[PDB]
DNA sequence: CTGCAGGGTTTTTGTTCCAGTCTGTAGCACTGTGTAAGACAGGCCAGATC
């Protein structure tokens, strides 16, 4: 459990606020960027290396066959682990255009060819959606369940803009919660299903999801309409079976109070619940672990990494995780002229 | 009584010019608001491979 500061000598521009860690096939790759796709990179996506302390960005290629993403800024990314037919498969919808918008068509994101030296090609595919098609929003999570045996999609939370007959060019960039109600989505064909809560009368967002064994769990998500971060934990079970995907819910008494987390793999099914934001001024210093059986959750806090004044008088911070018990945070920078890297990254590191 | 023409009448309203005295615009050369990164082509080297 240990940070080591990280210089972004080149290209510390590209990062943004919101942004996404794709952790495919060893290397990650960072998705989402500042503006538009300049012609140094007329795809999107970057190749992120770190070594000796340095944070290398490199360039990476699409298919002949693949269409094209915009810098999607806080999209909800679902990773579709290796299995029949074509892994490793990310799912990632919907989010935010650079143009300020909101998408509501899913992409899948995969890996083709290599290298031949060094170098990784991708393949992107829009996934066109029968529906019943859940409405264009951010932030919302998406969970992979496999269940006797097959698999699916679990869709859940999020915010939108104010309803099409109500926005007024004043309150434009006003936004809501979009109704509670959860939808199971195929991952081929695009047949989506929208199904009712009867336990959960109101949507969140920011909410870290982990999905186990066709077992959802949604940690705290931030509420807007009470402006609560609850404390409770939601568990839902997904029985998938001809031809009706019947959807049952409960609740856990107590899990943390945390939004935005960065949720890092270590173990099998054990991840560590890395920090955000528990109040609007108060960030998450402690870091959590969190491993998940059937039981249900177990949850030990452990000792939180020794933070640099810096990242422990930050006003806001955020990340990724690079996987294998790491992970990614960045802190934005004050000074005149400037810096004019906005960033300083930190990688921290379990055991 | 009226009508209109055309007489005089005063009082504007302006009529010529040269000393001035004063007021308002023209001539001079020049101002400031145009204020950042990104595309592209070539050289080359380092790490991967047979």
């Amino acid at each position: 459990m240990s940070l080591q500061p990280l210089t972004a000598v080149n290209c510390g521009s590209l990062v943004q606020p919101g942004f996404s860690l794709l952790d495919l096939e060893g290397d990650v790759y960072l998705f989402g960027q500042k503006g538009w796709p300049k012609r140094s990179c007329p795809t999107g996506i970057f190749g992120v290396r770190i070594k000796k302390g340095e944070l290398k960005l490199r360039a990476i290629s699409f298919s002949n066959n693949s269409s094209y993403l915009p810098p999607l800024r806080c999209p909800a990314i679902a990773h579709f682990e290796a299995q029949d037919g074509k892994p490793e498969c990310y799912l990632i919808h919907g989010g935010r255009t650079p143009n300020n918008e909101l998408s509501s068509s899913l992409y899948m994101l995969s890996v083709d060819s290599r290298g031949c030296n060094r170098k990784v090609t991708l393949r992107c595919e829009e996934k066109e959606l029968v529906g019943d098609v859940p409405s264009a929003r951010y932030g919302h999570t998406l969970s992979v369940i496999n269940s006797r045996g097959k698999t699916a999609c679990v869709l859940f939370g999020g915010r939108s803009y104010m309803p099409p007959t109500e926005r007024t060019t004043q309150n434009w960039n006003s936004v809501v919660d979009c109704p509670p109600q959860v939808y199971l989505i195929d991952l081929e064909f695009g047949c989506c299903t929208a199904h009712t809560l009867p336990e959960l009368t109101d949507g969140q967002s920011f909410h870290v999801a982990l999905a186990r064994q066709d077992c959802v769990y949604f940690l705290g998500g931030h509420i807007l309409s009470s402006d609560c971060r609850p404390s409770r934990l939601i568990r839902l079970h997904v029985e998938l079976l001809l031809g009706s995907p019947v959807l049952t819910c409960t609740i856990l008494h107590e899990g943390l109070t945390i939004t935005s987390a960065i949720a890092s793999p270590i173990g099998y099914h054990e991840y560590i619940i890395f920090g955000g934001y528990q109040s609007e001024t108060q960030k998450r210093m402690e870091c959590t672990y969190v491993g998940l059986d059937d039981v249900g959750v177990h949850m030990e806090s452990r000792e939180p990494p020794q933070w640099t004044s810096e990242i422990s008088h930050s006003r806001t911070w955020f990340g990724g995780s690079l996987g294998k018990g790491t992970a990614l945070v960045a802190i934005p920078s004050e000074g005149n002229p400037t810096p004019p890297e906005a960033y300083h990254f930190y990688q921290v590191s379990f055991q």
